């Protein structure tokens, strides 16, 4: 099946993982160098043994797509996922008047009563940026994140590039190039930004009227975030695949290192139980091609009969 | 045998690579997405089945080390491997007063007639910039090669970082870091210069006291290129292991596109009739460790035998 590659890393990691104790008190288990490919042919990838919210990772890439770093748009579309470090740069500010919780994030899951005062305040934050344009200039752009690197990459000149809209015209002019990468690798910001990118590069590559695409990932929570990363990029193939007028090939997902938290144990035994269901199904507006213009009701995914979620 | 997945990408190649016409009126054979490893607690992985020049890939590697871009260097060292990319600067300019040869690198080899001309040209132009510094500073200088990139990027405010220099500080003091990244792939530059990198990012990571690096190469010469590419990469590994004070761990090889031209398919075929013998082992001065100051002498190779080259 599909998603087995999936199923194979988690176990891979759990039987023969190398341990490392982590910053914030815990420890990982991880491998080096590990590989996933998926035939975008056979069905999307969206995992079958536990629910992905796909709406998420559509909203979230259409974000990238207009090359936009403030999370208005995704508070527009009911997607939660980036909140916290534009949050964490609004509360580490002067304007800023309540309850101190400072790293609110290991203070986030253990008391009831924190989480309660934090709840509603991250429910303010979420509402003057959707609705004050100048607090959202302020607090709600996060900066370096996916849509600057891919589409508004700043030059040494003062200017800006589209990375991924070149990359994309070259693929309809030069499908056989091998320099079809989009990087969010840049040296000179990496030493202080507040979130280094764990996507650090991917490749386009077309054989046979078929466009594969090869991402590499720095960096990989096996739990949480793969299984939303994997989506996110068979998605972003398929969307180049349609601008371009071609069928979809392989993704292929390369891993620095992945790895599983060492409290996450159990969560990812459990769904090692589980056995996969055929593959859910992508359909994509017929009669549309800019993907930077697409949106939510362009994209649909048919036939998507998962396990339940986990925790 | 260590050796074994040069092999196998090889005869993979042949035998399920994906025809594509190339630019010089000719074709290649690739695969996308393929990965090596070789454990470099088995020896060094210089292929036995073809004699590979272990003094000029030392000798480039300590280049790039340097962040010296000039040739010069390599020139005092007896290695001819980027003579023609800067050949080729001199050759196009105003200075320049001898006969005409667009494009020598086609008629290179065909008629012996120009072969004689340009192999003279080419032997000025050498000493030239040997013992010319005002010569050397204008056409010995490659710009933009993987000595700058790695040592001195160019930030947008002018200035220049070391990105391998501050990484091995980091893997001296947070050996475990996620973030252990150099990449040669600058989107501000790529668009304009002779050579975007082959050799696109790589990274760091430290398991058991051990040092693996991977690699990421977006384009690869399989029969030429590959077997320098790994051993340079391989020693880079044993070097910076050597200044860190670690034993040396996994070299993981990953590619985008791995290609092989249609007209050196029969050198390829003979090459996997030979029998891996042996690898070879490599010994680094032991009372030396600042790599960025290493020489040729600070570097050996014993044991090596391989079968002979290949024309
Ligand atoms: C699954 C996931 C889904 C949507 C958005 C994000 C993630 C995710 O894991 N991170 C993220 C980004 C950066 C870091 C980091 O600290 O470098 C992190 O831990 C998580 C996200 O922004
Ligand atoms: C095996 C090899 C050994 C030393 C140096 C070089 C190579 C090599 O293949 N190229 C190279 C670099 C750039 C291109 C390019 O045209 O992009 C190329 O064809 C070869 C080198 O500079
Ligand atoms: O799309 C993503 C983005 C991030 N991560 C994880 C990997 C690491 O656990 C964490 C970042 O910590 P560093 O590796 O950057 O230090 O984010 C993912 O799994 N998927
Ligand atoms: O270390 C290297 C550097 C380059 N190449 C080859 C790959 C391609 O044949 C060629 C560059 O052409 P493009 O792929 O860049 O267009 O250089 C290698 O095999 N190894």
């Amino acid at each position: 099946m599909l998603e087995q590659p999936y199923l194979d890393l988690a176990k891979k990691v759990l039987d023969e993982g190398h341990f490392k104790p982590d910053r914030t008190h815990t420890g990982t288990y991880s491998i080096f160098g590990h590989q996933m490919r998926f035939d975008l042919s056979k069905g999307f990838p969206l995992l079958t043994t536990k629910k992905v919210p796909f709406g998420l990772i559509k909203s979230e890439l259409l974000w990238f797509l207009h090359g936009d770093t403030n999370i208005r748009f995704l508070l527009q579309h009911r997607n939660h996922i980036w909140d916290e470090w534009a949050f964490e740069k609004w509360v580490k500010s002067d304007e800023y008047h309540g309850p101190d919780m400072t790293d609110f994030g290991h203070r986030s899951q253990k008391d009831p009563e924190f989480a309660a005062v934090y709840h509603e305040e991250m429910a303010k934050f979420d509402d003057r940026v959707l609705h004050d344009d100048a607090f959202a200039a302020k607090y709600g752009d996060l900066g370096l994140v996916y849509g600057s690197q891919w589409r508004a990459w700043h030059t040494s000149k003062g200017d800006t590039i589209d990375q991924l809209g070149d990359v994309i015209e070259q693929i309809k002019t030069h499908p056989y190039s091998r320099r079809l990468i989009v990087s969010a690798w840049n040296p000179e910001d990496v030493p202080t930004m507040a979130l280094p990118p764990c996507h650090t590069l991917y490749q386009f590559y077309v054989n046979d009227g078929k466009l594969s695409l090869q991402l590499y990932q720095r960096s990989a929570d096996i739990f949480l975030g793969v299984p939303f990363n994997i989506a996110s990029y068979a998605l972003l193939t398929h969307l180049v695949a349609h601008e371009c007028g071609l069928e979809v090939g392989e993704f292929i997902h390369t891993f620095g290192d992945a790895h599983l938290y060492v409290n996450h144990l159990d969560q990812i035994k459990e769904q090692l139980s589980r056995t996969p269901r055929p593959a859910p199904t992508l359909q994509l507006n017929p009669d549309k091609h800019d993907i930077f213009d697409f949106d939510m009701k362009d994209i649909k995914l048919l036939n998507y009969d998962p396990y339940p979620a986990i925790k």
